[PDB]
């Protein structure tokens, strides 16, 4: 449901707006871009629908759009159009006006459209373009730039700089900049790309009432034009009906399927035109047209019916443009209300000192930034920076780095077919020859088989010409010469090494009759001989009887009924003399007749070699394979059933959906097929149906589905949603123009073409085969373990500098700029790059790393982390407290002023040593990453600044004029510091051992999570409890 809301301006109004929210504060601009409706309503007021200069589209959700006029006042909601009707007073969506109109209407725009009823449809429905507005920087700046933790990060850079804090401000907003300018770069050329790949400018023929015939530009198509299709067949525009001749389109962007299809003129009749029931008479945006057939009239026609964002391109287009973390901006903002409560103890604390005004705001909000770290996304992206210099050493491209860390959460895998799992071609299983009457085995390769009528007729009975020094036509018939080794010299033929032999005469394959048919002869030979090829059912009931045989029909079902694409071929002796003065004179009827069946040729859409290892790889790890495809059925589960995705022993039943016609309601049925548990295998119509009248199956469907076949590229979409729906994390590998609303839609879309697909997707592989599936999902787990492990240390440095400043401003002094400086830049960049570094494990497990950051582990380990840091702080400050040669710190006086001090000193030597245990503590190795111990570089850090600290704390005059740090001159302080650090360095270790290797087993024996939250989950075991389909 949709409602709009009339805004329209008022000048004084306007100005009041602009000065209050620009003269007062930045706040109210920011506020109304987070609320857009108190904004619109201050701004406008309130009008009626039939004046409004401005509407607020509620799908609730808030979108506003202003209303354009050219008269006709219409606005885009999502590049879908709307026009004002003044009867009616209502706004109606473009893609209305002409919807359910009949076939006879569309047979009668067959002579034209008026120019200016083309100038009134193009005002209505637009240009013929599917337009992608490229934002501008700015545009994208105010976009991004605004994002909450910029607007922190920018806080805290002015707080450094009115605190002489110049040195880390500058690096945190150098990060920050260049990040955002980088991103700024990347979006940018994202939808240039897309633009450039929607992009569609051609010449088209259009008719004129008439009879002038005038060339136009595509994007000068209105739903009315009769298009004019080339014979030479091209690129379609537009939807269009056809309302004349035959057409052969290469439909392999709706279907990913690169056969031929036959369109034929719409039937005339009073019933309304439908793209989903009118499919084989319409020609969609995108699919391009072999050849056009005109058999009455002089040329084919075809009226168009969609245009711009109403076609199925549009729809996709559409699609794409307009559609962990969350616990990580929850756990921070728990560390703000800590950031809070922690600055008004140090503005209580402060006064108590005597502090003034101004130093005590800048030291409560400087304690903002300590325990709120401002390098936090940077540090968790540099994790991702490594997976993805990784992914593009292995071949794989991704374009936005943080979508590595979804890769490890998969839970299901959805697979195209042809050219994702199965080869992009077909390829010739073999030929089954005729020996009399009676089928012969299958012969696998062609070419063993002895010099023969049949196999002259697969080397020969094709057109296809030679050019770029490469044999080129339909690829069946170059397969099949490929196959049986001859050379190619109306043409003659050589064999491999076996006479060569010409072909005297050809005539053309025209779909109609469905076969073609050529005659050859060769010296030495009694007489010409004819070769028939074409479909195999036809040609059978052309030849004699007591030729093809009785099994013919169902051995042809068995072949068919696994995807096979079978040709038969048949042989005819000519008792004409052997010239071809009497050959090509020949009327073809005489050839069909009187035939004789050679034999069938067979061939089979391969499997890919990497498919196989890759899917049993995914279902032993527990990964759901899908197969989502715009094949038939058939060949779906004859893939599926072959690649590993339903094991020999699984059970496969078909779900069959028929749409309720007037009388009765909506059925499933449900056929099983012999050779988790089960798998469904149900059809795209069968999909729509489910999802449609049957909401409440659908979940069942979604869960136990393997085999999803005849999808369109929206049901993909569809699918991956609704697949979502279920707290899936669906990973989706497509090849095809078909898959890039599912590439889109989904948590880890892997593209492997370099073509239409690589756009919209965030992984682009190199290689042809899903080797790049398990890649990715190591790649993720990876980097998810070790966004973990960097989140974890970024939350414990931060709680520990929490902790030291805290202490310190109890008792009137502070780190100092060189500490702070040296904790912040020195200790943790270091840190949190080489935490980010080690790869992942070279084997996929069938477990995958959390999700949550709010884990009772990942908060337990936080918690006792930081009792132990807490423990080893003040230890360590209160036994500087007990000793001799202390002396206070002269409080009347703050710091830096103070400083050096044996507090600060004490505090800096233990805190400092903590930073570089806990980077070490938080750090794992197995099971998703490579052992801690193969670091070296992270390990030879930890040793350098370790022991660069430790020469800070013995070393006496070391690097104690810069720090700022008090020579402790009693030699047992310090041991007792080390060994008091040496017991965190312990501790932290076997905290972390502990907890990971008992809580689990705790948790499980305590509290028995007995129900997941996950909705697949809970179907998954609801099914094991009562099976859906009995
Ligand atoms: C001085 C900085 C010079 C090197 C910056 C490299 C920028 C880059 O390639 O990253 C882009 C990516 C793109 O991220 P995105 O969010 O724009 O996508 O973002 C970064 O710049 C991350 C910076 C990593 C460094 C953080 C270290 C701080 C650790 C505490
Ligand atoms: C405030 C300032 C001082 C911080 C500066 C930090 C940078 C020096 C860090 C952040 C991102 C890091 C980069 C993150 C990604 C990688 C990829 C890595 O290469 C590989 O991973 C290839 C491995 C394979 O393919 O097998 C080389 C290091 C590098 C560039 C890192 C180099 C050091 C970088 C530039
Ligand atoms: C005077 C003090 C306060 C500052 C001294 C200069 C710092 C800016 C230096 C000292 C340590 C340097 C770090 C030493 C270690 C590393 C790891 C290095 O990463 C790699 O080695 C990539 C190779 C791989 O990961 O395989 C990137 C630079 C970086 C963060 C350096 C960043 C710049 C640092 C912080
Ligand atoms: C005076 C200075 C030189 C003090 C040096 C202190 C060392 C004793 C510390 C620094 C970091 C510590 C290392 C930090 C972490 C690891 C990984 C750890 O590996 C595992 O536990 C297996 C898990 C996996 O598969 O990754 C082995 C110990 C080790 C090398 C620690 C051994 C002792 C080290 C080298
Ligand atoms: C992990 C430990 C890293 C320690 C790295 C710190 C090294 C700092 C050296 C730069 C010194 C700057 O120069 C020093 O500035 C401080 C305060 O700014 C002055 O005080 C000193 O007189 C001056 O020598
Ligand atoms: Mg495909």
């Amino acid at each position: 449901s949709v409602r709009l809301s009339g805004y329209c301006g008022s000048p004084w109004r306007v100005i009041g707006y602009h000065v209050v929210v620009w003269m007062m504060a930045g706040i109210p601009l920011l506020l109304f871009r987070w609320k857009p409706l108190w904004g619109v309503r201050l701004r406008l007021r309130p009008c009626n629908l039939a004046h409004a200069e401005t509407l607020v589209i509620e799908i609730w959700q808030l979108f506003t759009v202003q209303v354009q006029t050219e008269v006709l006042r219409y606005y885009l909601f999502q590049g879908q159009r709307y026009i004002w009707i003044e009867t009616q007073q209502a706004f109606y969506q473009v893609s209305l006006l002409d919807h359910g109109r009949s076939c006879d209407d569309v047979h009668r725009s067959r002579h034209g459209l008026s120019l200016q009823d083309q100038m009134v449809r193009k005002a209505i429905y637009g240009p013929n373009v599917i337009s992608i507005p490229v934002k501008s920087y700015p545009q994208l700046l105010v976009d991004e730039a605004l994002n909450p933790y910029y607007g922190f990060q920018a806080f805290s850079i002015a707080l450094w700089l009115a605190d002489h804090y110049y040195w880390y401000a500058l690096c945190i907003f150098l990060i920050s900049s260049i990040s955002i300018c980088l991103s700024l770069y990347k979006t940018r050329k994202q939808s240039q790309t897309l633009r450039d790949m929607v992009k569609l400018s051609m010449r088209v023929c259009v008719c004129r009432p008439g009879g002038e015939e005038e060339w136009v530009d595509s994007s000068e198509l209105v739903p009315g034009d009769c298009l004019v299709l080339p014979q030479e067949g091209g690129l379609m525009p537009c939807d269009a009906a056809l309302v004349a001749g035959e057409c052969m389109v290469n439909e392999s962007s709706l279907t990913g399927e690169s056969i031929p299809v036959l369109k034929t003129a719409l039937p005339e009749g009073l019933g309304p035109y439908c793209a989903e029931t009118h499919r084989r008479h319409t020609l969609f945006c995108g699919t391009l047209i072999l050849q056009a057939r005109a058999y009455v009239g002089p040329h084919v026609l075809a009226v168009v019916t969609r245009t711009g964002f109403c076609t199925a391109k549009g729809g996709l287009v559409s699609s794409i443009l307009h559609p962990f973390y969350k616990h990580s901006m929850k756990f921070v903002a728990a560390l703000s209300v800590l950031a809070l409560l922690g600055t008004i103890y140090s503005i209580f604390i402060l006064y108590r000192n005597r502090v003034p005004l101004n130093e005590i705001v800048i030291r409560a909000l400087d304690l903002v930034t300590v325990v709120v770290p401002p390098a936090l996304p940077a540090a968790m992206t540099v994790c991702t920076l490594y997976a993805q210099s990784r992914l593009r050493r292995q071949g794989i491209f991704c374009i936005h780095p943080l979508r590595i860390n979804l890769g490890g959460k998969l839970q299901l895998v959805c697979f195209d077919k042809t050219g994702t799992l199965t080869e992009d071609g077909l390829d010739v299983m073999g030929v089954v020859p005729l020996k009399g009457q009676a089928f012969l085995p299958l012969v696998p390769e062609p070419r063993r088989l002895p010099v023969g009528p049949l196999l002259r007729a697969l080397a020969t009975c094709h057109a296809l010409s030679r050019l770029q020094d490469t044999p080129v036509g339909d690829p069946m018939d170059l397969k099949m010469v490929e196959s049986t080794g001859w050379v190619l010299e109306d043409s003659a033929f050589g064999t491999q090494v076996p006479v060569p032999v010409s072909v005297l005469h050809r005539f053309p394959f025209s779909s109609a009759l469905q076969r073609m048919s050529v005659v050859v002869a060769w010296p030495g030979a009694t007489q010409p001989e004819a070769y028939v090829k074409g479909s195999p059912e036809l040609v059978a009931g052309l030849c004699n009887p007591e030729t093809v045989p009785t099994d013919f029909a169902q051995m042809l079902q068995s072949y068919t009924a696994a995807g096979y694409r079978v040709v038969a071929l048949a042989s005819k002796p000519l008792p004409t003399v052997p010239s071809l003065e009497a050959a090509q004179q020949l009327t073809r009827d005489t050839v069909e007749g009187d035939l004789s069946l050679l034999g069938l040729l067979v061939m089979r859409n391969l499997l890919k070699p990497q498919t196989t290892p890759v899917i049993q790889a995914l279902r032993r790890t527990r990964i759901r394979a899908v197969m989502v495809t715009g094949d038939n059925l058939q060949t779906a589960v004859t893939v599926a059933r072959g690649c590993g995705m339903v094991a020999p022993q699984e059970h496969l039943i078909i779900v069959h959906a028929t749409h309720p016609e007037r009388g009765q309601p909506a059925s499933l049925e449900f056929l099983p097929m012999e050779s988790r548990s089960r798998h469904l295998a149900l059809s795209g119509p069968t999909f729509g149906i489910i999802v449609k009248h049957f909401p409440k199956l659908l979940p069942k469907v979604l869960v136990q589905g393997t085999v999803f076949a005849r999808m369109a590229p929206e049901q993909k979409t569809e699918l991956v949603c609704e697949l979502q729906k279920l707290q899936y994390c669906v990973g989706m590998c497509g090849d095809g123009a078909n898959d890039c609303g599912a590439l889109k839609a989904a948590d880890v879309g892997i593209s492997l073409s370099q073509a239409e697909a690589s756009v919209v997707s965030p992984f682009t592989s190199s290689m042809a085969s899903i080797e790049c599936v398990p890649m990715v999902i190591r790649e993720g787990r990876c980097s998810l373990d070790t966004s973990f492990s960097v989140f974890k240390y970024m939350a414990l440095y931060s709680l520990t500098q929490f902790i030291s400043v805290l202490i310190l401003y109890t008792i009137n002094t502070n780190l100092g700029d060189l500490q702070f400086l040296a904790i912040d830049l020195v200790i943790t960049t270091t840190v949190a790059v080489l935490m980010s570094r080690t790869g992942p494990a070279l084997v996929l497990g069938r477990v995958r790393p959390p999700g949550a950051l709010l884990s009772v582990p990942v908060l337990s380990s936080l918690l006792l982390q930081m009792v132990l840091v807490t423990g080893v702080q003040l230890g360590g400050y209160f036994l500087t407290l007990a000793q001799p040669w202390f002396v206070p710190l002269n409080r009347t006086v703050a710091a830096p002023d103070n400083l050096p001090n044996y507090e600060n000193t004490v505090v800096f030597s233990l805190s400092s040593f903590q930073y570089l245990i806990l980077a070490a503590a938080v750090s794992k190795g197995a099971p998703f990453r490579r052992p801690l111990y193969t670091n070296v570089p992270f390990l030879v850090a930890l040793a350098l600044l370790s022991s660069v600290l430790v020469g800070l704390v013995l070393v006496p005059g070391l690097l104690q004029g810069p720090l700022a740090l008090r020579n402790i001159t009693d030699t047992g302080f310090k041991l007792l510091l080390l060994g008091l650090v040496t017991l965190n360095f312990v501790g932290a270790f076997m905290l972390e051992s502990v907890l990971d290797q008992c809580l689990p087993a705790c948790l499980r024996r305590l509290r028995p999570k007995r129900a997941s939250k996950k909705r697949f989950k809970q179907l998954e075991r609801e099914l094991a409890e009562q099976p859906w389909p009995p």
